[PDB]
């Protein structure tokens, strides 16, 4: 029918939103404003309070200030994934070691399964992250969730995205990811496809990826040109290298970028949506590069303005939000479904 989910399409999902009613605070809708890293001492940038009128986004959710722990919101999000045809939810994971995290992960897996969506983990740079505790956490996630019917596998293997993987040396990665590594996961019950973050130029990234023994790489950033890896004109040659070296390239595409509510000094990273023309151009480049899998930045990183989740016009007494302009609130979901079809036609 040209409506089914694609299980080589990964959409980055954030589960950190809270409401007073469910979580005790409108978590993440309220957010600290980041100081300017180039702006000198004594900055008191303040905070966005997460009131109805003033949230930590330049856009405003159709679903309002929702809780990521609200089963009714999770249902709606799964229906949005179905509309987008995105078969894999790539869940931010911060190793919070708290019961509220554990509950939420189970709710997300349960809701996903009702719609045949799959879940993989996006392993964030949690405190003291290193290859030993990464191994222990991969073991824990596979043990806890691996038998859940919504847990993602590709040809029998779990898949993890590793954000800011460059913070760990290749010599450490090798211990986990080479078949001969001291603490290898290869050939164990806990083997997985490990997808590292390609940031800068090939002269740095090629040996990093090879020496770390990652299975593949992704680029994350929604803003074109933010890094070498997020410059789509590089994707054909990145894919060629990937193919020559047995690596899986999963370029990241997004619909725009703007984070100036939380990072007022970061305006040079703004990428305008232009009624969908930015998203079209980026998605087309990923497909043209001939890749096997695509990642989408993001479902709902509202702080960074990269979300495809529906947004609505809103003007409050405190802020005039951006919105999808000439497009309707669900436009980026249905345009994702368009591109997933083009991707499949290519595969
Ligand atoms: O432009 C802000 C930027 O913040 C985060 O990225 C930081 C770091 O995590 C990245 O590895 C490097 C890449 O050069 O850039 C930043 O320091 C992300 O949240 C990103 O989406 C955001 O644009
Ligand atoms: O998921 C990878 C990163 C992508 C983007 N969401 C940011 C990063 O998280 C940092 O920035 C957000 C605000 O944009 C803060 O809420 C987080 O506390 C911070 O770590 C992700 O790591």
């Amino acid at each position: 029918l040209g409506t089914e989910l694609d299980y080589d399409t990964f959409c980055f999902y954030y589960d950190w939103y809270g409401s007073e009613a469910i979580d005790g605070q409108y978590r993440h809708w309220a957010h600290a404003i980041a100081p300017d890293p180039n702006g000198g001492s004594g900055q008191n940038p303040g905070t966005i309070p997460g009131t109805q009128e003033s949230i930590a986004s330049n856009f405003y959710p159709q679903l309002g200030r929702y809780s990521s722990s609200d089963p009714n919101i999770l249902t709606k999000h799964m229906d949005m994934f179905v509309m987008a045809r995105t078969g894999v939810l790539a869940l931010t994971w911060w190793n919070e070691q708290d019961e509220t995290e554990a509950k939420r992960i189970g709710l997300i897996l349960d809701a996903a399964d009702k719609k045949k969506i799959k879940v993989c983990f996006h392993l964030e740079p949690y405190p003291s992250r290193n290859v030993q505790n990464l191994r222990e956490n991969i073991v824990k996630l596979i043990t806890r969730y691996g038998n859940h019917p919504a847990f993602y596998r590709k040809d029998g293997k779990p898949l993890f995205f590793i954000y800011d993987s460059y913070l760990i040396e290749p010599s450490e990665w090798e211990k986990l990811l080479s078949p001969g590594g001291s603490i290898t996961i290869r050939n164990t019950a806990y083997d997985a496809l490990m997808i590292g973050l390609w940031t800068s130029s090939p002269t740095v990234q090629r040996p990093f990826i090879l020496n770390a023994h990652f299975d593949g790489f992704y680029t994350y950033f929604a803003a074109t040109g933010f890094t070498y890896g997020s410059t789509p004109t590089n994707w054909v040659s990145m894919q060629k290298w990937a193919k020559e070296n047995g690596k899986i390239f999963i370029p990241s595409v997004g619909p725009g970028y703007i984070d100036t509510r939380i990072r007022p000094w970061n305006g040079s990273v703004i990428r305008t949506r232009t009624d969908g023309q930015y998203y079209d151009a980026m998605y087309r480049k990923a497909i043209e590069a001939g890749v096997s899998a695509i990642s989408i930045t993001s479902f709902n990183e509202w702080h960074e303005g990269s979300q495809i989740e529906p947004a609505v016009p809103y003007t409050s007494s405190e802020f005039t939000y951006l919105d999808y302009e000439n497009r309707e609130p669900d436009y980026y979901l249905t345009r994702t479904a368009y591109w997933v079809g083009k991707f499949r036609e290519s595969k």
